[PDB]
């Protein structure tokens, strides 16, 4: 529920409820044996974790600092870390007794990665979409269907992400009885910026056996980018209690900081309670939520993880930004010296773990986490270039 | 260089020297353990082997008979098998002391490949593609540019796949002391089939391997689709001594055997000197080269590797064909049911697996190849549908 000061169900009271259900199966069933057999085996063969812990020779010697290693999350089945949160939920939802997946996307990143996880699971998925959104991003819609997902167009208001959370949460009201909500980050109220944590953690769990494996000790530093943080609190948290390890989040920088077009809720972002969670988001000089923007889909949140907004207040996590013109540089940079193209959102995470290395020696060990592959993200370079 | 009366090297003089230069290059590497040190660390680190075997319960369930395990070598960084024969010679041409790679590609598939190879291991990468083609495939063009490699476009002739490949001989033929040439198929002349083979060979090695821990016993069917047969060859080889293990290959059935538009050499072809190799290819009344077709462009070849042509002449492997129709339906149902959108490639052998499973005993194995993802097929099945 609570990350010192951050978190809470602040939600209508027909939200309670449902939320409450999910609470009390979440305990029945996250140390079940059956439950844990059945994750690591859909985990394993469906989705090929483990994934591997990646030594960047050529662009540690480019830079002469510390040693880059990239956990490649790129490699899961779907492209994206998003496949172990959207396995683990539609997992518990069937031994729950639900038949039903519901999720909300603009994007269409996590109604795929839902859609995945549904058809696997025999499971029916209803993606609301805004019919702005849906035009925008038509392959997504398109591989959605492919994968047996009926998408709902929303022309109900301005037809965007804000009206489609509106209309699922409506629909979950309803039908929790045998529908669950499939949430992509560690966001909106508790259990779920919990759950998803403990769904995403398998990283660096993962990282933590394949570092002491190939280098013989922890790394120095972590960097993950931060949208909502369910990639960086996936790689974070396994590495809680080792003091020496530093925590690097890396949010949306956009244009500037000081421009207004950014989504650094942690940097310049103002304690409020907005959808069932009290956590860091934009605001301008009244009280209202303001727009974020970033060139990467996936860190374009004003919301940031009340875990995360913890981790900042006793200084255990330091968050910083990254430009979009930083982040394309480190996309094209990754691409060429490496032959892995990143997602934008992982750009960032790469941009900034770059300069971190040159500060450091040779003998010390950054992990960066590779959130997704950059397939996706192709158009957007083009015309940004 | 023979597999029985199949394989050779017909090509000029001007070729022979730099082909038994590669012939000697590789006897030495072949088995030199620093050599296959790298290869499996490249293999681990940077393409994710190994890939699982994944048990489709629901697919197995809904036909009623044997269970069908995929082997998910969609799971390999960029998405294909081709990934593991664009690492192996790409470290095989750096260490005989090569500093460029150069490749024919249409499809783009073999050409991301490569330029990827040649990203790792620090290396130059020209990639020959028709101009035709460079207007057809802007994505792949842009992701080759993005992994450090020049597209060499080719306007010459018809600005196809054929005129790329004679551009590409007459760049070797010159610049061989320093370029090593990437074939992508157990295609043309030794010793290009058999190092193909050797590199893909781990596809049927890991799934011995998978198998045998999953159900305790070997497959009763492994069935891949055939292009050129290099993925085919890759999961067969290993179980060529294995007498009770059938060998189903999948040709490109295309629009039907009977209307003369597929790309099934072995099935509907006659044995002749093409592309440097002795094996069936698609001829006319006159014995010239007939046009192939396949809805899979990875299929599209009116050629077969001269290992496939051996296999089928002792009836060690067994070769059908599967229509554009048949792939298309084999297509949607995996997704809808398994949550994998396959290649229309891998998808024809899905199709004929289906029909293989329905038939036998729920007791019985088959092991399908996965060959690759459909992320780039998706355009095609939107026309088609
Ligand atoms: N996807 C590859 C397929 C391919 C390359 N070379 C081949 C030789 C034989 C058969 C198929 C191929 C391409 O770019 O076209
Ligand atoms: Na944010
Ligand atoms: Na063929």
């Amino acid at each position: 529920m609570w990350f010192g000061e951050f978190g809470g169900q602040y939600v209508p009271e027909t939200l309670v409820g449902p939320l409450k259900e999910l609470e009390k199966a979440y305990k029945r069933f996250k140390d079940d044996e059956e439950f844990n057999r059945q994750l690591n085996y859909y985990l394993k063969t469906w989705a090929g974790r483990p994934t591997p812990l990646y030594y960047a020779k050529r662009l540690t010697e480019k830079i002469g600092g510390a040693k880059v290693y990239l956990k490649r999350e790129d490699l899961v089945h779907g492209g994206a870390h998003k496949t172990n949160n959207a396995i683990g939920q539609a997992l518990l939802a069937k031994l729950m007794g639900k038949t039903r997946l519901i999720a909300e996307t603009g994007a269409g990143q996590h109604g795929v990665a839902t859609a995945m996880a549904g058809a696997l699971l025999g499971m029916k998925v209803d993606i609301y979409m805004g019919a702005e959104d849906v035009e925008r991003q038509k392959m997504n819609v398109f591989r959605m269907k492919l994968l047996g997902a009926n998408v709902i167009p929303v022309n109900s208001g301005s037809r965007t992400l804000k009206d489609a959370i509106n209309e699922a949460l409506r629909d979950w009201v309803a039908t929790f009885e045998y529908t669950h909500y499939l949430i992509g980050s560690v966001v909106g109220p508790h259990p779920y910026p919990t759950i998803v944590r403990d769904f995403q953690s398998v990283i660096g769990r993962e990282a933590k056996a394949q570092i002491l494996e190939a280098e013989g000790q922890l790394p120095d530093v972590i960097v993950a980018c931060v949208g909502g943080g369910s990639n960086a609190m996936g790689i974070f948290y396994p590495f809680v209690n080792d003091k020496k390890v530093k925590l690097v989040g890396v949010e949306a920088g956009g244009k500037g900081l000081e421009s207004g077009k950014h989504s650094a809720s942690l940097n310049a972002g103002q304690v409020g309670v907005s959808e069932g969670m009290l956590s860091y988001f934009l605001q301008d000089e009244e009280g209202q939520i303001k727009p974020s923007h970033s060139i990467a889909p996936g860190l374009d949140y004003p919301g940031v993880g009340p875990e995360h907004a913890y981790l900042k207040k006793i200084q255990r996590a330091e968050y910083v930004a990254v430009t979009d013109e930083e982040a394309l540089k480190a996309f094209h940079e990754l691409s060429r010296t490496e032959g892995i193209i990143p997602a934008l959102e992982s750009a960032h995470a790469v941009a900034y773990a770059m300069k971190l290395a040159k500060e450091m020696s040779r003998d010390e060990i950054i992990i960066v986490n590779l959130s997704g592959r950059g397939d996706k993200d192709l158009d957007i370079v083009l015309k940004a270039s």
